[PDB]
RNA sequence: AAGGUCACGGCGAGACGAGCCGUUUAUCAUUACGAUAGGUGUCAAGUGGAAGUGCAGUGAUGUAUGCAGCUGAGGCAUCCUAACAGACCCACAGACUUGAAC
């Protein structure tokens, strides 16, 4: 008859953690942005934000394979000319080291204005502890050999 | 209500909104806060010798009274004048989840 729609769903979303202790970034950041999504419920929708928070932990010591570490550049650039600003992963990882994964998935999952909305169920954290247990969250699957 | 805004007196603030400081029994008293603008009183400061009268000169003009006289958006003092009257916006405990301690 008439396919299901996502019917109003608030709170309650399944809360996840990921120990990034040494698991190199892009693959994760997919098994991130899968469960940010929501593409693992048969109740997905791409109109709706079906998806589920998640936490990251220990966002310091997050890998790369090859010679990364030293060549890949974040680069922001001023509005204005000469703005260009080359920034090697290693000096973030040193300096900022949320913004890593935080650029990561933000790439991964789909901008606009329901994308921008969802980015918020990513709490990166590079401490070891991380303040939320508010689903008592349960850490998160990854169907990925290789990380 | 806390806070505001307006109004009122103005600024080293300002195109207008902004800002900032006032808003009167504007203390009184044993070492700092309650003079905001004007006016007044005084001092810095400027220009430079007032007016009248006298003297010397036939007359221009000088000379004495005399750093006087006019200045005084700067400094303090002074409630003399004006900050009178007001008015307006502002609220009642900050939905929903689990967690923790007693």
């Amino acid at each position: 008859w008439y396919p299901k729609s996502a019917d109003h769903v608030p709170t309650d979303k399944k809360w996840y953690v990921v120990d990034a202790t040494d698991l190199i970034l892009g693959r994760m950041a997919s098994t991130i942005a899968i469960h940010i999504r929501g593409k693992n419920l048969a109740s997905y929708t791409p109109s709706v934000d079906m998806g589920a928070f998640v936490i990251v932990v220990n966002a310091d010591k997050v890998a790369v394979s090859g010679k990364k570490r030293t060549q890949k550049l974040y680069r922001r650039h001023s509005g204005r000319p000469g703005g260009l600003k080359e920034e090697t992963f290693d000096q973030l990882q040193k300096r900022i080291p949320e913004r890593i994964i935080e650029h990561a998935v933000r790439g991964m999952l789909p901008k606009g204005r329901l994308g921008r909305y969802l980015f918020n169920h990513l709490k990166v954290y590079k401490g070891a502890e991380h303040p939320h247990q508010a689903q008592q969250p349960i850490d998160l699957p990854l169907r990925d050999k290789r990380i």
